[PDB]
């Protein structure tokens, strides 16, 4: 049931900490998770869409925390209040390497991963853009550059930075550095004049 | 000679436009270049290698154009002198986005595209990082995140963006307003307090 299908998606969470999607096999997933290869294909239909569930996952839980933090604003000034709107997506997504990694590989070859990646990303961006707006006229923000340009362009910062550094890409900020200096470039592009 | 190998590149680059490089065969290579299949292997050992030609040379076209502009300083304002540099790989790579998308595909599955990659982005941050030790020794600029760092975040953020527009990627800054916005961010993060 929930029991078998979650058994699966733990093994491929697993397994993806070793190796890549390619060298991990509908046999290793069933054989993990303790069916047999015709009843993992009663659960899904390929190891394809075990990752897709997996990031499908991971995404929402980020959405579902920032959405939790916009519902219940911090009392703290605003460069705090940006920083734990970015660690959301910092500890979310940096608690699941692997997947995140698998994830962001998969974007090349599969329409959904691609879709569900870009429909979030404009949900994040339209966010950022509409806070933006709100400080704007509340005039806590000088009115620079399109809102919306911004949010997109601090958003792809975010995505690219956060992803060399948890793949310990070279060049990458070190993780413990990483959100420091994503917080700073968020609040002085926003803020600065 | 220096000619069938110019009339391999201009067809790889050609073909690019197109289709990506797993629907373009050697065939397709020697056939646009006048020459046949095994004559093809006597310049390049592989199609992947037409394609780390085409990138190397890129990539040290824009590197070249940025040490032109270092040692030619603009009499401009810092604004001004931030965007022209921004605006070489802005140039460079959106006047040859198909190999730039080839490019980037390849960094996935090729060690030697990943690490010419990986050179010139070191050299480039190690660059910015230095411009911004400068404007802070002349107290132009304000000590705020480590130059390094703050070097790393911007640059990986410029790939990505520069890369989302001349893709046409959802989401991405339109390509006319691409510069303007990085300018802008580059500018607010390395000054503001
Ligand atoms: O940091 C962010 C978003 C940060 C943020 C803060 C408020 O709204 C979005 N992203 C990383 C991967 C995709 C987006
Ligand atoms: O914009 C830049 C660098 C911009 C810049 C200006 C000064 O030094 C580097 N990049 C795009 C792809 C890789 C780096």
């Amino acid at each position: 049931g929930d029991d078998r299908e979650l058994a699966i998606l733990a093994t491929a969470e697993n397994l993806l900490e070793d190796r890549p999607l390619a060298d991990i096999s509908v046999d290793d997933l069933a054989k993990g998770a303790g069916i047999s290869r015709p009843t993992f294909y009663f659960y899904f239909p390929s190891k394809e869409a075990v990752l897709l569930t997996l990031l499908d996952r991971v995404v929402n839980q980020a959405d579902m925390a920032l959405q939790t933090l916009a519902e219940n604003p911090a009392d703290t000034d605003r460069e705090n209040m940006w920083r734990t709107g970015i660690n959301v997506f910092f500890e979310t997504f940096g608690s699941h390497k692997a997947v995140t990694r698998a994830g962001q590989a998969a974007r090349a070859t599969s329409v959904e991963v691609a879709e569900l990646w870009s429909t979030f990303m404009q949900k994040w961006i339209a966010y950022t853009a509409a806070v933006i707006d709100a400080e704007r006229d509340r005039g806590a923000a000088p009115r620079t550059l399109p809102a919306h340009e911004l949010a997109t362009a601090l958003n792809l910062m975010n995505e690219r930075t956060l992803f060399a550094s948890f793949a310990g890409e070279q060049p990458s900020v070190p993780e413990a550095r990483v959100l420091d200096t994503l917080v700073h470039i968020w609040v002085t592009s926003i803020y600065g004049e």
